[PDB]
């Protein structure tokens, strides 16, 4: 009941940026109505992660998946993307550019996306860009990228400050737009940074509909997002550093 068969395919090799890291094919996000010429279309190293909102952990666009990132946000009605790396880090790449230049407008296949706005804060940068289907302005809407870019180079971050203000905001972003889709979280190959930020996200809304005293459980928590995509967190300072960031966030409360 934890195949990753679609991944392995020998038309999707080109499709992960790590052989090794592949979507499980039950949470696999499947792609419909994808250019018929194309050997496979309905590909992405993309997981759902529903707790047990929603979220879509994947990796940072490759050269040749840009088109496929759009047709996933286009289809999954994803309307907050949150980008947790620079395109690229300590020489190398993580995620190519998939959104236009400030006041610009790219056609990624089928997918028009407009820059609308870039504004900066501490940690991050804020891209308001619309996305609607070519010759079909009837389906267009707003995709708030939120791109995290102080994380360090090294390690994680020695405080969780910047990473909560952050997660907050994306918070209110998802709440204000009716029925947004899943938030599309993606760092290199969407498991390690990836994984910490959805991880921390989920233990924080708990604590707001509970209260900062019901039952946390960050091994269960983790456990249960890799059973949708394994990997999700993958060294030790990630995983303290999803502690820490849950008593701040209760400490911040009080
Ligand atoms: C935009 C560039 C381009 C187009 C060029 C063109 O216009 O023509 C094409 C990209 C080609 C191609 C997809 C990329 C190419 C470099 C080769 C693919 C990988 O590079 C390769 C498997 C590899 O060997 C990489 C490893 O050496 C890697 C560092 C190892 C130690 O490390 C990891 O596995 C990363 C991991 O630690 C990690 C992270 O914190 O980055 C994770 C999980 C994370 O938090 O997300």
């Amino acid at each position: 009941l934890y195949s990753r068969k679609e991944g392995q395919r020998q038309e999707n090799k080109n499709k992960n940026r790590y052989k090794n890291i592949l979507p499980f094919d039950h949470t696999r996000v499947v792609l419909h109505d994808g250019d018929p010429n194309e050997p496979v279309s309905d590909y992405i190293n993309a997981n759902i992660i529903m707790p047990e909102k929603s979220y879509i952990a994947t990796q940072g666009c490759l050269q040749n998946t840009v088109n496929d990132f759009w047709r996933m946000v286009f289809q999954e009605n994803s309307r907050v993307i949150v980008m947790t790396t620079k395109e690229v880090e300590r020489g190398k790449s993580k995620c190519v550019k998939y959104w236009p230049d400030e006041y610009a407008l790219k056609e990624y296949g089928v997918m028009r996306v407009r820059n609308v706005k870039e504004s900066a804060a501490h940690d991050y940068t804020l891209r308001e860009l619309k996305l609607s289907k070519v010759g079909q302005g009837n389906t267009e809407r707003t995709v708030w990228q939120y791109h995290f870019r102080t994380w360090p180079d090294h390690g994680v971050p020695s405080d969780p400050g910047g990473v909560l203000d952050f997660l907050e905001e994306v918070h209110h972003k998802q709440e204000s737009i009716m029925d947004a889709g899943p938030v599309v979280v993606h760092c290199s190959a969407g498991i390690g940074r990836t994984g910490t930020f959805i991880v921390i996200d989920i233990l924080i809304d708990i604590i707001r509909e509970k209260g900062v005293d019901c039952d946390i459980d960050v091994p269960k928590t983790i456990q249960m997002v890799r059973s949708q995509r394994s990997g999700m967190v993958q060294t030790e300072a990630q995983y303290r550093f999803i502690y820490m960031a849950v008593q701040h966030y209760i400490e911040t409360l009080q």
